[PDB]
């Protein structure tokens, strides 16, 4: 019953037409919301972890032996994968690793082509000695405070089908026009971009900045090689809003139980939605 | 460090004028907190799990797991014990040990003395077996709801010498006018009754309902040997305050770590006070 890589399920997806989330663990208590969502919609899972919220709950390691208590004590089946989160090194990639993570993010993408390719390669002759997947990324996702994605920012697809050859990485993160939080407008996503890049790469895709995608954008992704979509602040946001809305409707409540067992609640409902989105529903 | 039984903490704080106070882990990253607390304070500390907190949390063995992983990597020097809160049964004892549980408390207080004590001696034959230290109970803590405490309700002291004597138990909580929850007004704390029981049991002995207990009263039930004290909600009562501050100071905040992040500051802050109080700061 235990963890695995992002290897199968994202192959499994690539072929039937369907895309795994990653849904980020904000802190301790997200994480039984992510396996409970994952187990209920009998789907494969991607835990998402970053640097700093590792930081925040006390270490990779941790975070790993708290994820498998907890398969162990909801009695979890479906495939779950733990992944570093825009591993900004090699150091953080063989840290998360030698922690039990499953997969890992290189993130190259703020360095020239050449360094880039160097880097991520060092990191997928390590994953590749114990099973571990990789995944890369070429040109940079939206900030919050970027407004619109400058043309720059786009990744280029000759520049993608040569960083994956020249790696061997399993999965391979385009940035095509996807922003970190709220689209300003509508998203511009890159698709005729995606569709060469899927061509060209052979791997499976990521799509960064999930949240606030349409359904119609998200199913023409999959449609293109998308088999993996990040969505982060989306959990975030239904957490954060039902945990005001105990303490609003009710001013005596004093047990921290009663405002966090409503922010679980919420969720959950989220991550199942957007696993019934993704077609990852059913699959596990 | 391993963990250890409540058996040394306790008999050291009778020994020298101290008690060693019990914070129950509300949730997941409570636990953090009080760890952070015991460690700032280089004092013991004891961390009381209920049978409904683990419920909440996913079990027993998730919460040991839990914790021996944040002492590794917060480097936790000091004592610590893990504490089954009134165990209400030999059952839950017993899958408390075989979580890793380090202490349980068998409350049979609502039983025939007999029967209480019967249950008791099989819980410490148990315990006992295997490192395990064991608290028992005569008479009864009250609720917010009942307001005044019956004097049916207070521990007789010829039956905690029986009980502690039949049953080797290592610690012992007398009854003596304790509540869970605030006090109507000032505590009725048998003070008398409470030397008496010190005097012919010679066990350290514990203070149920520590929350909003005025120093004085503290001070005098540590000097006739409580050599524990319980404080839960005083904890609870505080991280909730800072959740609320916090959300009511920010409407756009939609990072749950943003609300957790001062909760667990004062959760911490609350026990340091109540381990100076004690005396505990210092001890380890």
């Amino acid at each position: 019953m235990p963890l695995v890589s992002m290897k199968d399920m994202l192959n499994h997806g690539k072929e039937n037409g369907y895309a795994v989330g990653q849904f980020n663990i904000n802190n301790l208590e997200f994480g039984q919301a992510i396996l409970q969502a994952a187990e209920e919609e009998k789907s494969p899972v991607i835990i998402g972890v970053s640097v700093g919220a590792a930081n925040y709950m006390g270490g990779f390691k941790l975070i790993v032996d708290m994820v498998k208590s907890s398969m162990d004590s909801y009695n979890v089946t479906v495939p779950v994968a733990i992944h570093l989160d825009h591993g900004p090194s090699l150091e953080k990639c063989v840290q998360a690793i030698h922690a039990g993570f499953t997969s890992v993010m290189i993130d190259g993408s703020h360095l020239p082509l050449e360094e880039n390719i160097e880097l991520t390669k060092r990191v997928v002759e390590i994953a590749h000695s114990v099973g571990v997947s990789v995944e890369a990324e070429l040109g940079r996702i939206g900030g919050q405070e970027d407004d619109v994605v400058a043309e720059s920012f786009y990744a280029i697809p000759s520049e993608c089908e040569q960083l994956v050859r020249e790696t061997g990485v399993d999965c391979f993160a385009p940035a095509l026009g996807s922003v970190h939080g709220p689209y300003k407008g509508e998203p511009k996503l890159g698709f005729d971009r995606m569709e060469e890049i899927m061509k060209l790469t052979g791997v499976p895709l990521v799509l960064h900045g999930g949240t606030g995608i349409p359904t119609k954008d998200i199913q023409k992704a999959i449609s293109l090689g998308t088999a993996k979509i990040n969505v982060n602040t989306e959990s975030q946001i239904a957490a954060t809003k039902a945990v005001r809305e105990v303490l609003n409707n009710d001013a005596k409540l004093f047990d921290p139980r009663k405002f966090l067992a409503p922010a679980r609640e919420a969720i959950k409902e989220t991550i199942k939605g957007k696993m019934r989105e993704f077609g990852s529903s059913g699959k596990a």
